[PDB]
């Protein structure tokens, strides 16, 4: 693309050690819409290129997560489909789940990568090695993250994500190689 | 700054649902049970203006058990639906609270909020509402409804009474 | 613009197709084959006006649901043809029923389907997206798209064309 | 553009994806797991229109749903193949029993696992928000999004390019 094209030395630099990508699931992996029944069943939205992104990132050998404040078996079946190794739902205190996440797995902050959408996301943004926020983010979070894509949650930002750490990582190019036949 | 000046003194911000807290959309299943869809940032930004010591209510034309269960998960404290007649609902309310219409915040979309635009405090528009609201309003938030309008107006008064930045504090130690 | 206000003032019946025009055009499909559908609060109170100013309003769809038949009824809406793909023959039955005259009538369409009637009524007009085709051969077109406030300015449009907008806003400057 | 009207003159089957490119790629869920799918009505005219003209159709998905069963033969789609993300061995299949080749062959398509069809066939196009690598090597690119009426500008290029695109209309003017 070219946001992986033009990525900053910044961010490049920054995608580098990335061992773990944690999603947060409202505003991120959807648009921020919440959909209710007359019975107070929920309908959730998800982005087929953002699958794909996942799929691809893990492919890479780089682990992922999923961090929310929300709780539903649709986010369960979700995260499992992908192939999604750690899933925390119900958790406001993302900074604490994370931190047992990350002695239980032996890695530093530096090491994560993080995509958010609103305050609950930022004390994890401000100390992750990769902190980023979806286009249409929270401004606070946004102006207090390493970096902001280009797409909106729930509409591809998630993908674009995945890329910049795939391209940082030097295994974009592979990835698509698998595609596009004498790349 | 009107706006801003206009914000300090609001002791109750309330909020229209169908295009305020939601796009506008009315989703219908073939039986006639309805889905509505509502927005993270928003709920996000009443429960901070709520912490704010602010109170909040809604006064929608319609009515379903699906704004009960978001409203009491937001702490909304004042619900009333399926009232044409906005105005007399809130008069009822004011009574209750001991306020004035300067004390009131509205955050509207059509018509029938007009009335109560026009009277209170800090009578706002969402971005998409109909042209003759945001002409009379006293403001136009840049997001659409269910879009982060209601973030936006919460942000407002927020600011307005020197808040945000003790909201914004829980997130940054 | 001066045209449509003029083509606006003979206006007593005012026909709506459905999906693209109230809808903004997706259908939405369960696993079971059902049926959910999505209409916009500005249109419903669009119309509620429209009806309450003396224009009648119609709607002629070629799909058929009874969520379009609730809708309508919930709205005022006093003829509802659905399932009908021949929307010209449709609309002469109707018009020989109520004893009106094309000039009399105003269509706001989205798709192919709906051409004959705009290229014959008083007042055809085309939602924003609808298909190029039809938009190039309608007397006007909404800013607004399908389903997102394109039946309101439709609504908005008559009302001004017959002096009668002015009113119904007025009601809502008083208090109670 | 006289490129892709070229590539379109030879059309005889048009094939599309679903997600991304009949629908605007949202993927919605009930708790249950059952899904809701979002299709287009300008799309469907299209489909029909393209149809009518002589070309047959078909999709080729990596998902699986009846959902997409019922809606393809609501349009008269004659070739539905889901649950398939190997495309070319699809369309390879296909395409010997239907006696087509590679040049007759339009894909309409919006990700990665598109890309080894659109580069093989006679008219490769992506989605407006086709993923970013995908429109860069599509013959290709609509001006609508998926689910927003790209289907609909799609078979109205094949329409237009076959001398088509006018007869269609004229049904409607008459
Ligand atoms: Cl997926
Ligand atoms: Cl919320
Ligand atoms: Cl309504
Ligand atoms: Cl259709």
């Amino acid at each position: 693309s070219l946001e992986t094209e033009t990525m900053s030395q910044d961010l490049m630099q920054r995608g580098k050690a990335i061992k773990l990508a944690v999603f947060d699931v409202d505003g991120v992996l959807t648009d921020g819409r919440l959909y209710f029944m007359e019975d107070g069943s929920e309908i959730k939205t998800f982005n087929t290129l953002d699958g794909q992104g996942i799929k691809m990132l893990i492919a890479s050998g780089v682990t992922t997560a999923i961090i929310s404040g929300r709780k539903t078996a649709i986010v369960e079946r979700r995260a499992k489909s992908l192939g999604i190794e750690h899933l925390f739902q119900g958790r406001e205190d993302k900074l604490v789940v994370l931190d047992k996440l990350l002695a239980e797995l032996q890695l530093g902050y530096e090491q994560v990568a993080y995509l958010g959408d609103d305050l609950p996301d930022l004390p994890v943004i401000r100390r992750v090695g990769l902190g980023m926020a979806v286009a249409n983010a929270a401004s606070f979070v946004r102006e207090h993250a390493h970096g902001i894509t280009r797409a909106q949650g729930g509409e591809g930002a998630a993908r674009e994500f995945c890329e910049l750490i795939l391209s940082a990582q030097g295994n974009l190019e592979a990835a698509h190689s698998v595609y596009l036949e004498g790349h």
